[PDB]
């Protein structure tokens, strides 16, 4: 049993919710919260930005000593960061920019780093400025991630389609 509150289930592990990440994370404080983030940790918009938002820069500050220290992630990678005030954790993820040229086969790869935490709060991964639809996101999603995984989406029309598909 766990704190998460209106979630509709999609699969045995798979939860899904038309809320703000950010605002999800402010109320539950969950162990792990998942951001879209990019190879730099430069996060200056969407979920990046409006988490960063949230730690009032904290987070950005945090994760350009970590780039300064280890260098670029990789495009499908992750690090786990402190969460601020946001949660216990951050678990930073990189989606492939598909705007970019970059080979959406990495959005599996990406969503694989979910599997090393029993239990997260995530946004769809690849599904904003990076491109990518959003229904093939929560496809590789609940075919990929085998933990606990409670999904915020932004959108209304956008959880309501993706509420109402099959395939
Ligand atoms: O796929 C991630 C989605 C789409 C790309 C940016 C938006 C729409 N985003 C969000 N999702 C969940 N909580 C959010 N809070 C702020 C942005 C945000």
């Amino acid at each position: 049993v766990n704190s998460f509150s209106g979630y509709l289930k999609l699969t045995d592990n798979v939860y899904i919710k038309n809320a703000d990440i950010v605002e999800e994370a402010k109320k539950v404080k969950p162990t792990v919260v998942v951001n879209a983030a990019n190879v730099y940790l430069k996060h200056g918009g969407g979920v990046a930005g409006a988490l960063n938002k949230a730690t009032n820069n904290a987070m950005q500050v945090e994760s350009d000593d970590y780039i300064a220290t280890n260098g670029p992630l990789k495009v499908g990678g992750s690090c786990v960061l402190s969460g601020h005030n946001l949660a216990k954790h951050c678990l930073h993820v990189v989606g492939p920019n598909v705007n970019k040229g970059e080979d959406i086969q990495l959005l599996k790869s990406a969503y694989e780093n979910f599997n090393q935490h029993e239990v997260l709060l995530a946004p769809l991964l690849s599904a904003g400025i990076f491109g990518a639809d959003p229904i093939h996101s929560l496809r590789v999603c609940v075919d990929t991630v085998r933990t606990n995984v409670y999904l915020a989406v932004f959108d209304k029309n956008l959880y309501d389609k993706l509420v109402s598909s099959f395939l």
